[PDB]
């Protein structure tokens, strides 16, 4: 029976970083990663940014070069997926029926997009832009002359995808069910800014737009059936709504968790010797006042990968890192630190008209988050304020003429 000391399932950010972290902390056993995609670990943020826009090759988005994995003795079974697991037998079953045995297991499977077809079948070219493969198809379809795109969801991915699509000179309609874009991740100051910016770039942006399902001709997408129930014609649909954690096999095996899979501060699930990291793993977060949340970011994947590995190496260090995020749309470079969710005050810092400003978020008089559009100084210094839970007057924060670092006691 094929067996590894550590088996990593998923070869994305979590998986790759998990393997890197293992070796960097001196792990010497066999390390095997099983990833359902055919290519070596590559970065996902480019899929709605520089890669989709053909400013980077595939080589320049790879997490590590091919030779690195050879050097670090990281074995990889690509184009293979774990279909189930037996936590008792410490065993994993693959899509071809074969079984691999593990000492420790790291579940880094991320999530998958919602299926939104009117008649339930897969449609070209409906894209979540979550794989290199999918991005490549969208790119090919654009070359071949597809010109009417409908983006579903006003989250970061949706906006980014919309933005790069306008660079291709095609028609872009964005649909947001909520009263504003970014409603789940930022305040109204940011929303207004991005809505205004996108519209100025030719995007037909529609809020309170509730969608039913995606129409096709049996082979390809032709429109988006709304709930009202008009149809918007489309030859391209971008699905940018909440993903579903690829967690099924864990739940089936008895792992606890309502939203993905639950893990402690060492990224351990309720099943012995199995960890979960990245998009699929829910965790109690200090910057969310103890609530068990499921962050979907590179920072989070990186940091959970580290904690799982350190624990596996026998030198555990809790996952206590400060959450951060970024979004690149047009010439707008957003950098976010902390979690704004549940803020009671959002202080505008600078002038949105200059397209370089910050929003400082507070809760109960304490700084909890920053959104920084082309404002790296505020982002860098703001981290300290977020970590300090700094109690600074809004009247002080709002003065862009004073550096944030000067404000803390
Ligand atoms: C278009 C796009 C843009 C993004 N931009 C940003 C950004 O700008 N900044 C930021 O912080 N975050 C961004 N993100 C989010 C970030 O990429 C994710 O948080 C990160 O990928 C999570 O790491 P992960 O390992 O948990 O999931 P992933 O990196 O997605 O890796 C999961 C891998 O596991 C594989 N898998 C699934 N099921 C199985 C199975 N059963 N067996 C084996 N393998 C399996 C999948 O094929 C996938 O390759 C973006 C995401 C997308 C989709």
């Amino acid at each position: 029976a094929e067996r590894a000391d550590v088996v990593i399932v998923g070869a994305g950010h979590g998986g790759a970083q998990a393997a890197i972290a293992l070796r960097q902390n001196g792990f010497e056993g066999r390390v095997l990663v099983i990833g359902r995609e055919p290519e070596i670990p590559y970065e996902r943020p480019p899929l709605s940014k520089e890669y989709l826009a053909r400013e980077k090759t595939f080589e320049r988005i790879c997490i590590r070069p091919a030779q690195f994995w050879e050097d670090k003795a990281v074995e990889m079974k690509l184009g293979a997926e774990v279909v189930s697991l037996d936590p008792a037998a410490h065993t994993v079953k693959l899509g071809d029926g074969s079984a691999i045995e593990y000492g420790k297991l790291i579940w880094a499977t991320g999530g998958d997009p919602r299926r939104l077809s009117c008649v339930g079948a897969d449609l070209a070219g409906v894209h979540a832009v979550r794989t290199k493969e999918d991005a490549d198809r969208l790119m090919a379809e654009l070359d071949a002359g597809a010109k009417n795109a409908v983006v579903i969801g006003g989250g970061y991915i949706g906006l980014e995808a919309a933005a790069v699509l306008t660079k291709f000179g095609v028609n872009v309609t964005l649909l947001e069910a909520l009263p504003r874009v970014l409603a789940r991740v930022a305040g109204e100051a940011l929303s207004e800014f991005y809505q205004a910016e996108h519209r100025a770039h030719g995007v037909d942006l529609r809020t309170g737009a509730a969608m039913d399902c995606i129409e096709g001709d049996g082979t390809k997408v032709t429109g988006v059936r709304m709930q009202d129930g008009s149809v918007i014609p489309a030859d391209i649909v971008i699905v940018g709504i909440g993903i579903v954690p690829c967690v099924g096999a864990l739940i089936s095996a008895g792992a606890s968790g309502g939203n993905g899979v639950d893990v402690d501060e060492f990224c351990r699930t309720s099943l012995t010797d199995v960890y979960a990291i990245g998009d699929c793993a829910a965790h109690a977060n200090d910057f969310a006042d103890g609530a068990v949340i499921r962050l979907e970011s590179v920072q989070n994947a990186n940091d959970m990968a580290t904690a799982a590995a350190k624990d596996i190496c026998g030198a555990p260090v809790p996952y206590k890192a400060t959450p951060w995020f970024w979004s690149n749309q047009y010439d707008l470079k957003l950098q976010t630190v902390g979690l704004s969710t549940g803020h009671d005050n959002a202080v505008l810092r600078g002038d949105p008209a200059t397209r370089s400003f910050s929003v400082v978020y507070l809760k109960g008089g304490k700084v909890v988050a920053l959104d920084c559009v082309n404002m790296v100084k505020d982002y860098v210094q703001g981290k300290k304020l977020v970590e300090a839970r700094a109690q600074i007057a809004p009247e002080q924060l709002a003065d862009a003429g004073v550096p944030l670092k000067e404000m803390l006691a």
